[PDB]
């Protein structure tokens, strides 16, 4: 399989460019991120040009490609919406984990 990709994974679909790592979602399902669509399963780009590529940030809907990243009231797992279930309330990990500056996501 084409298994993982490499380490510095980043993202600059946006003003504000992220840093993923998928040796650290090692514990998290493929499928928890790379939601199936159509019923297949695939790696590919969330920002993947016909996926999650509405550049309008302010939509909130599904197409929001910033709002599949944060927004938590949605079908899948969001990135900051996983993170609130992990960072919970342990203080700090909400920090670095669902932060707005200074955490893991946005310096
Ligand atoms: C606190 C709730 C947060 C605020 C406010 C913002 N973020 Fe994020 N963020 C993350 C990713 C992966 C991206 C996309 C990277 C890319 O392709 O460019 C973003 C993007 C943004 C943007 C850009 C939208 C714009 O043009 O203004 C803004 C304004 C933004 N984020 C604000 C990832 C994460 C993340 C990782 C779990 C966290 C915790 C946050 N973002 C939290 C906030
Ligand atoms: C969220 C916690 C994820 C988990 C769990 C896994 N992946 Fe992932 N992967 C994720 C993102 C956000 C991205 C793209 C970054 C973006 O800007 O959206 C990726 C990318 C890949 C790719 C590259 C796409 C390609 O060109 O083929 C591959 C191959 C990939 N991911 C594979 C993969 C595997 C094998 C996973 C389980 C072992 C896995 N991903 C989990 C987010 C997340
Ligand atoms: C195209 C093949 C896609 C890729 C690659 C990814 N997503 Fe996606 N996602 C896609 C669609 C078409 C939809 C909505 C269905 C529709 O037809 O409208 C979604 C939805 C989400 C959601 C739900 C948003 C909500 O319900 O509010 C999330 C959280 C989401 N997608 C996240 C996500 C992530 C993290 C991805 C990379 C790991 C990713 N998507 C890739 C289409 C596609
Ligand atoms: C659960 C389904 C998750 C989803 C969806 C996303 N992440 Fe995640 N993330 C998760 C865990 C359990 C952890 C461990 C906490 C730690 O910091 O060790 C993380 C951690 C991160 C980190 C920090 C660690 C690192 O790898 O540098 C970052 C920067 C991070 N996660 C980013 C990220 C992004 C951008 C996501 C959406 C594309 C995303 N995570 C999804 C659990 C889950």
């Amino acid at each position: 399989a084409p298994k993982a990709p490499a380490d510095g994974l980043k993202m600059e679909a946006t003003k504000q460019p992220v840093v993923f790592n998928h040796s650290t979602h090692k514990s998290v399902k493929c499928g928890d991120c790379h939601h199936p669509v159509n019923g297949k399963e695939d790696y590919r780009k969330c920002g993947t040009a016909g996926c999650h590529d509405s550049m309008d940030k302010k939509d909130k809907s599904a197409k929001g490609y910033y709002h599949v990243m944060h927004d938590k009231n949605t079908k899948f797992k969001s990135c900051v919406g996983c993170h609130v279930e992990v960072a919970g309330a342990d203080a700090a990990k909400k920090k670095d984990l669902t932060g707005c500056k200074k955490s893991k996501c946005h310096e």
